[PDB]
DNA sequence: TGAGGTAGTAGGTTGT
RNA sequence: ACAACCUACUACCUC
């Protein structure tokens, strides 16, 4: 029962490795491909340098001003990038010559594994070589890939037809590239290309796919974590039994031969009005922290009665239901009154027309949280798109919060009533709503009334919970950045509170002119954040924690300039949520590899840490990468921090994966990128979205 | 869009 | 040309 970690060391040194340079007067590409063509031999090249293993004999011409057989200069990043990108071509090489592979893609395909219904699934595995103070480290992951077996002849010779509109994928190598001798008119981009209807195929994503074959390709990709492993091990080996360049350990595998030290976090503890193990149980036979009064409005269309069989009663009963469970936990909500003026509107041709019948709909829907019941057909529909309509413009201009309910929920929740014979009127009845509500505890729809009834209270300003124990640090501040075509979008989060007592976002426009974030705004982000902290808690924080959403590319400078002026310990630790590597412990009694928990293996200042456990049908957790940047708290306190801050999903009772800082930074993101959210300013539990 | 998870597909994005 | 990532879209899964 040991922990294994998808990674090996060489028991070589980057400085004790013979290599030889050559140096000329990018620059020399086509050399190196000259003569790795003609000498058959792994090489690989930067600026104006190339290195290679072992001497070339065809030097294929070429003025090479200096030739030198000698080891690296470890202490020049250059050297380090050139001996790593050697080290990978000399494995690819190894890989394709004495093994059946090819380099298909970003990675290396490997043999056939299945085939269902004109679908070829792959096996697929990648590499990555690094150089940690004076050592070698190879990481592998493991993939698939999906192919379609007939190419364009065939499907013409058996007189189908081809729509001009098709993704057609060419494949030649790693360039890849998606676009009866016939010639075919393919845009890349602008201009257009010929080929002649040979070696193109159409794409195998899910998206073009076809039922029947995506269940069963579902089934296929989604294998054990126990397969998983094994076969990249298994693979892995077959490819160093035959490597030469480099040695390593009979078991290279374990975190004993790495450098990594395994750290066992814990579950904390909510507060919800005592202290509560999970979040779960604090729910349900419990109350919450900061209640309050909130009223409702509701909204509804024709189309939800005319093509399906609901009435306004079964809504308005709902909405009853919701009520007194909600009321069962310290929290009254009220039915407005301003929308029984207007009825019978919403109706089809209101949704062809949605853009122009809105403007007198603002002052019956203000100051209140608007339920909404539109269809789905009108939900997703181009010609409609109810949902992205709806939210631009109730949360993008008149900052009104809403929640969509589509029909799935109300047949799901009512199959049940007809099941057991309930439908009839109960209406103010308490005790047909008291054995509807214990029926509905008995089911999975529970949890959904649980998550609705959760977005209704983050939406309306309720803080559902708290943690019981102070973390090592005072306040976070959470970064995410999204970029979708040129404008890109930024997600802050001020958590205010030791335990997490102002989720609310940041006050502030989250929209980038440039590519990136600029120093101005990172300013104001923490200037108003601190003073915020200070307006709620009356004390200065004595540390803030900042999580960033990927790699820290803004300064360093700027933050320890301005909290110098107010005396303030701080942290600039970054999150990474593909770490591209896997976690298991392998249990010797009978072979099998698992995962639990809050388990961290840590190395330096970067660590991987398993924040899921999800099934065998979901698949393998996936873990996540923190690299603590500066050194002023232990890193054994950042650790806990993070796991421990995810446990705030005060918008759901299902547990997220990413800390709370992230997670709904890129909410925020993708909320501001599509235009749904505008900023707001206040002190209490804001999320408006979800 | 009840919410979360994970595993395929494709295209951006710095940075040396 | 490489690296690291990040994002979107589909898909099954559990609650
Ligand atoms: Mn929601």
């Amino acid at each position: 029962m040991e922990a294994y970690i998808t990674e090996m060391v060489s028991r070589e040194r980057a400085n004790e490795l013979e290599v030889y340079v050559y140096v000329f007067p990018e620059g020399v590409y086509h050399i190196m491909r000259a003569w790795q063509r003609a000498n058959d031999l792994p090489l690989a090249y930067n600026q104006h340098t190339i290195m290679a293993f072992s001497p070339v004999r065809h030097m294929c011409g070429y003025t090479p001003m200096e030739t030198q057989k000698r080891h690296i200069n470890i202490d020049s990043p250059f050297e380090r990038a050139l001996l790593e990108r050697l080290i990978k071509n000399s494995l690819i090489f190894t890989a394709e010559r004495h093994l059946h592979a090819k380099r298909v893609g970003h990675a290396l395909r490997l043999n056939q594994v299945q085939q269902i219904r004109q679908v070829i699934i792959y096996e697929a595995i990648e590499l990555y070589v690094n150089i940690i103070e004076n050592r070698i480290s190879i990481g592998f992951h493991l993939t698939h890939q999906f192919e379609y077996v007939y190419t364009l002849q065939s499907m013409i010779e058996q007189g189908k037809t081809i729509r001009p509109g098709m993704r057609v994928v060419h494949s030649n190598g790693r360039q890849h590239y998606t676009y009866s001798t016939r010639v075919i008119h393919v845009r890349t981009k602008e201009q257009r290309l010929s080929y002649a209807a040979t070696l193109l195929k159409p794409l195998c994503t899910f998206e073009t796919m076809q039922p029947q074959d995506v269940l069963n390709v579902s089934k296929c990709i989604k294998l054990s974590a126990s397969k998983r492993m094994k076969c990249t091990y298994r693979w892995i080996q077959q490819l160093r039994a035959q490597y030469r360049h480099l040695t390593f350990a009979p078991n290279p595998f374990t975190i004993a031969q790495n450098g990594y030290k395994l750290d066992q976090l814990s579950t904390p503890k909510v507060h919800f009005h005592r202290d509560y193990a999970t979040v779960v149980s604090g729910m349900k036979t419990g109350k919450l922290y900061k209640g309050g009064n909130i009223k409702i409005s509701v909204l509804f269309d024709e189309d939800f009665y005319l093509k399906h069989h609901i009435t306004k009663k079964d809504i308005y009963q709902f909405i009853a239901v919701l009520q007194k469970i909600a009321i069962a936990q310290g929290v009254n909500m009220t039915i407005s009154t301003s929308t029984k003026s207007i009825t019978g509107k919403f109706t089809d041709d209101f949704f062809h027309h949605f853009t122009e019948e809105v403007e007198a709909l603002q002052p019956i829907f203000a100051q209140t949280t608007v339920l909404a019941f539109i269809t789905s057909t009108h939900l997703s529909n181009k010609k409609t798109r109810s949902y992205q309509l709806l939210k631009q413009y109730f949360g993008g201009k008149w900052d009104i919060a809403s929640q969509v309910i589509t029909e799935k929920t109300i047949e799901a929740f009512q199959k049940i009533l007809h099941k057991h014979g309930l439908k009839n009127f109960y209406p103010n009845d308490e005790q047909h709503c008291l054995r509807v509500i214990d029926v509905l505890k008995n089911e999975s729809f529970y949890y959904t009334v649980m998550n609705i009834l959760l977005g209704v209270y983050v939406k309306s300003g309720i803080q559902p919970w708290i943690l019981a124990n102070t973390t090592h640090s005072d306040c976070f501040i959470g970064i995410d950045v999204s970029h979708e075509n040129g404008n890109s979008a930024a997600g802050m989060m001020n958590v205010i509170g030791s335990q997490g007592h102002l989720i609310q976002q940041a006050p502030l426009n989250g929209i980038l002119a440039g590519e990136k974030i600029d120093d101005t705004l990172l300013a104001n982000l923490l200037k108003q954040m601190i003073k915020a902290y200070h307006t709620q808690f009356q004390r200065f924080p004595k540390h803030i924690t900042i999580h960033r959403d990927g790699f820290w590319r803004e300064h360093t400078a700027l933050v320890e300039k301005i909290m110098s002026h107010y005396e303030i310990t701080y942290d600039i630790v970054e999150i990474i949520k593909k770490p591209n590597r896997r976690m298991a412990f392998f249990n010797s009694v009978d072979n099998t590899f698992s995962t639990r928990q809050g388990t961290v293996y840590q190395r330096g200042n970067e660590a991987f840490l398993c924040a899921t456990n999800p099934q065998q049908k979901v698949g393998m957790a996936q873990p996540i990468k923190i690299h603590q940047v500066t050194k002023t708290l232990p890193f054994s306190h950042i650790i806990e921090d993070v796991y421990n801050l995810s446990f705030l999903h005060i918008h759901a009772m299902n547990k997220m994966r990413l800390p709370a800082t992230i997670h709904y930074a890129d909410l925020s993101a993708t909320a501001y990128q599509r235009g749904q959210v505008m900023p707001r300013s206040g002190n209490q539990t804001n999320l408006p979205f979800v």
